[PDB]
């Protein structure tokens, strides 16, 4: 039984348990700002940032065929300061190949390079998409389950509570192969739920890096904040 | 596409859209008290009460083989006034044969007659169990998914926020056959999630009654309240 877990009630600058990539930065106030925020306090466009836990996770074993069950919880806030242009692009929790570097930003959220469903990506993600690309459903924002593609296999529209903290819970039961995610806004009491069957043995490599990635838009001011306040994770491999 | 829906932001006494059975009663304050509350304001033991929506729901069609997707949301509160004996028994959201009457109370929650897994029950339920019977896991309270039996196929322990309002969301996606439930306590911000694969065509009859049932214990003072503040439901049959 290989178990791994971590819990950050807040982030500390200089911490060596997190790998910051791109624009990602931990403020002195303990907040993880995935995307860049200017001197004037406004979110910068054309920005991509990621944060990966410093240790790889054993998600499944090819020898025994066993797969781990896991759960992650995190709180974030997205603030959209401008009426026009439309804000973009969103943030995502993901699992993929170890030692990875940021991919394409914008609508690809820093984890994909195109809009193809390619098995070589070996990536599983739960997105919180704020901009409707041609591969997206018309409603934004939306939660989406991404399996080797930015074209979600399942989406769930939600209403953004501008600048309010949202609580997220993502759980994966290896026995039933169900990936269930929940988004709750304590401010308004709104609850959103989404679930889909995902066999990680068909998607991910045995060892993966777990992280959070965020991206702002491809044009001036098509931006918003992607702030994370806490993040915990736990995985248990019967093997 | 056969759709049916209802939404009760509060309950009105005398309403003919709800079938009250057993001890169930709607107060002048708009609260649905599933189980009996004495003159002294304390919950009575040996009490069972149910509330069924007055119209049957078309859940699946045998001719076309199509099955409906549905979602229900409700708020309730359980108050446990005594340290001893242990409180009991809990409440449950259920779907089963039309024109049904209350079954055994106590640990059977008013919807089962024994602890056998019998296909003739044709009942699907999501319980919020407060007393650990011999067929129950040791942890209480717990959320459970019941399929033709009081012995849940899946359980999830949760911490009771005594007398606080809990918000529940239960969703069923016919395409994936996933039944996902969420319990949130706004008071503490606690979020609980549970999911399992359930093929309703193998469990329920084509037409069903949807309801809520609650029960108090088999001995003096083994009791608690089972108050419901609101309840909404919607189902869509592609046929
Ligand atoms: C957040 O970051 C923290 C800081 O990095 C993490 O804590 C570190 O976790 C390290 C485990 O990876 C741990 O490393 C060991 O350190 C031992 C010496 O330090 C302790 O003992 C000292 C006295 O002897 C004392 O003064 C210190 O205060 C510590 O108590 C050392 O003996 C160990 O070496 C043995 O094991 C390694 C690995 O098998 C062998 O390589 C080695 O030969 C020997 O057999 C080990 O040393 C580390 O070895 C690998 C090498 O690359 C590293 O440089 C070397 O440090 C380290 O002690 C702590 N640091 C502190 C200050 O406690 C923290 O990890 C979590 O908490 C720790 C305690 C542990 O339980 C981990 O499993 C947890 O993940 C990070 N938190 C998270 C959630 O990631
Ligand atoms: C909560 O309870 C409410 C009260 O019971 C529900 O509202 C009732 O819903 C009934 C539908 O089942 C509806 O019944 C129809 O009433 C028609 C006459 O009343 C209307 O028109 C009057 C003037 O003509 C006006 O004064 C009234 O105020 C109403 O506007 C009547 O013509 C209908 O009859 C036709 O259809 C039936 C069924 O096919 C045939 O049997 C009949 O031959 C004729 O063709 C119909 O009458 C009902 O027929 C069945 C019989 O057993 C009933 O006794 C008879 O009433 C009724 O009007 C309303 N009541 C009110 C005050 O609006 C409410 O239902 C929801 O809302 C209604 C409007 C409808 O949209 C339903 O689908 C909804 O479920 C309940 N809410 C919920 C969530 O359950
Ligand atoms: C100046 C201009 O019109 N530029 C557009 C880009 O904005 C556009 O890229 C999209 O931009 C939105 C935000 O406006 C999101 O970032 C989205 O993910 C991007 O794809 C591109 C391609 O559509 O076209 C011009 O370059
Ligand atoms: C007086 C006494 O000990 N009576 C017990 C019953 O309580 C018990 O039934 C259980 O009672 C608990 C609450 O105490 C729950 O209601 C539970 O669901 C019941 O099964 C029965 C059977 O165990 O034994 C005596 O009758
Ligand atoms: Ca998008
Ligand atoms: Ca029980
Ligand atoms: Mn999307
Ligand atoms: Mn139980």
């Amino acid at each position: 039984v290989e178990t791994i877990s971590f819990s950050f009630s807040e982030f500390e600058p200089g911490n060596d348990n997190l790998t910051l990539q791109g624009a990602a930065l931990i403020t002195q106030s303990g907040v993880l700002q995935l995307t860049k925020i200017n001197q004037n306090g406004m979110p910068a466009w054309d920005s991509t940032g990621r944060t990966l836990y410093a240790k790889p996770v054993h998600i499944w074993d090819m020898t025994t065929g066993t797969v781990a069950s896991f759960e992650t919880r995190f709180s974030f806030s997205i603030e959209q300061p401008y009426t026009r242009p439309l804000p973009a692009d969103g943030l995502v929790f993901f699992m993929g190949p170890t030692k990875s570097k940021p991919a394409q930003g914008y609508g690809y959220l820093g984890i994909f390079n195109n809009s193809k469903q390619d098995n070589s990506y070996q990536t599983l993600g739960v997105e919180f998409d704020t901009f409707s690309n041609p591969w997206d459903p018309p409603q934004v924002p939306h939660i989406g389950i991404d399996v080797n593609s930015i074209r979600s296999i399942k989406t769930q529209p939600f209403q953004l509570d501008n600048g309010q903290v949202a609580n997220v819970v993502i759980k994966y039961d290896a026995s039933s192969k169900i990936l269930h995610a929940v988004l709750v806004y304590p401010s308004s009491g709104a609850i959103y739920t989404i679930a889909e069957i995902v066999d990680v043995k068909q998607v991910l490599p045995e060892w993966v890096d777990v992280g959070l990635s965020g991206a702002t838009g491809a044009q001036r001011d098509a931006a918003e904040t992607h702030d994370v306040y806490s993040w915990s994770f736990q995985a248990s491999l019967p093997e």
